[PDB]
């Protein structure tokens, strides 16, 4: 009832996605905002590796896939300066991780504060950090899941926005438990973003209220 | 293949309920056994507290209901072996936790070693201890859920045998939560208590392997 009309249509959004491979979760987001379940556009995806698969999937999409070389830069805040200012120029508003393998610094988290979004593969705040797909396995866990969640300077410590759970069968190998998560991502990511365009997330302390 | 036949089923457990209050996981064990679910009968149920309505549950089923008054005891300790004595009194296979609000000690321990189940309302490793459902809604994660764990020395931190998610609503109280989660509890407790009758748990290092 705000913004809203046949001419109008305020909520939309730009989203910056930054990969460093197969960008699985990318896929998601693309065909969500194409086949209209995300109100919004990916403006742009970057990616700290110029070979990865994700690049493949913007191009594909349509979408300007960028490269930018870590190595050229003289050091990691120097780097996150240059992508906050390069995600500018695209005018994006949004700013998901999908797979990107390196944590955000202050420029970043300057330029879009409560405005970068993360999945991570663990039902937080079990499982922070790398690997947290064979973290739950050697813990003996029988369920786990994905969290996305807003990014905050801690590592995966950010407000969960969603939550999905799955199990743990007895024989997963870690890429068993990774497929069934993954599953899973594709379904509450592009859901998150669309809460988040529809203006219904709203941060309260580490906790996030969803509004009907 | 082993154990069963005719005359002789070797797996039939003993099992001995410690509690301190409305015992509602108590009730889901008694029917278990009652209506055939589980492999075996409620030997015993101790509570910690004279007026607990677990006691009442258990009379109405049959069952020896005990209540052990823990300020009638010197120490902790000495409150814990008068209890591991009792339960042997009755022959006991399997301590399962329902409700019981204190910590278990060596004497327990040392009495029923890999043979005393706990359930838990939590996904843990997350949120470990007392009102785990207040614990995470003020974390402020979007699921929840129990788990069946065997106990060991340290605060729910023993192998996990299984667990069950919950969604958390938005404007989820702690009671609804906490209602939410007993009905996956109910479910989950006696399945995990056959599956140790039938021998399928076998325990390594902190994790549970269940056979097929």
């Amino acid at each position: 009832s705000s913004g809203e009309n046949l001419y109008f249509q305020g909520h939309m959004i730009r989203i910056g996605v930054l990969i460093s491979g197969s960008g699985t979760n990318l896929q998601a987001i693309l065909d969500g905002c194409r086949e209209g379940r995300i109100p919004g556009r990916v403006a742009v995806v970057i990616s700290d590796r110029a070979d990865a698969y994700g690049l493949e999937r913007a191009r594909r999409a349509g979408v300007d896939a960028l490269h930018m070389d870590p190595a050229a830069y003289p050091s990691r805040t120097a780097f996150d300066a240059a992508l906050a200012e390069r995600l500018q120029a695209y005018g994006v508003d949004l700013v998901c991780l999908a797979g990107y393998m390196r944590l955000v610094r202050g420029p970043m988290l300057t330029a879009f504060p409560n405005r970068i979004l993360n999945i991570h593969p663990s039902l937080l705040p079990a499982f922070p950090g790398l690997e947290a797909q064979r973290q739950a396995l050697e813990h003996g866990v029988k369920v786990a899941g994905c969290t996305v969640h807003f990014v905050t300077a801690g590592v995966d410590e950010g407000p969960i926005i969603l939550q999905a759970a799955v199990p743990v069968l007895e024989g997963d190998t870690v890429e068993d438990l990774r497929r069934r998560i993954l599953a899973e991502e594709h379904r509450i990511y592009p859901e998150a973003i669309r809460l988040f365009a529809e203006g219904r997330l709203v941060i309260e302390g580490r906790r996030v209220r969803i509004l009907d």
